[PDB]
């Protein structure tokens, strides 16, 4: 859980426009990367 | 994951505002929570 975000966070890249590679890359289902989509106000909040 | 979600999903009530009480109810981490949080418009957005 918090380990696999620790990770899976990092710079708001492409990588945070798409979820899903992040949930494939580490297996895991789209709760976690959504979380971390949460997380992020830029890619949470769009302008 | 996506289970307990369903079970914790539940009408906007109050305790969407807390969302602690729901990681404790089902000992959780605030990952899964806050998952639930960010998929409730309301609780995301505030207006
Ligand atoms: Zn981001
Ligand atoms: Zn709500």
């Amino acid at each position: 859980f918090l380990d696999g975000i620790d990770k899976a966070q990092e710079e708001h890249e492409k990588y945070h426009s798409n979820w899903r590679a992040m949930a494939s890359d580490f297996n895991l289902p789209p709760v976690v990367a959504k979380e971390i989509v949460a997380s992020c106000d830029k890619c949470q909040l769009k302008g």
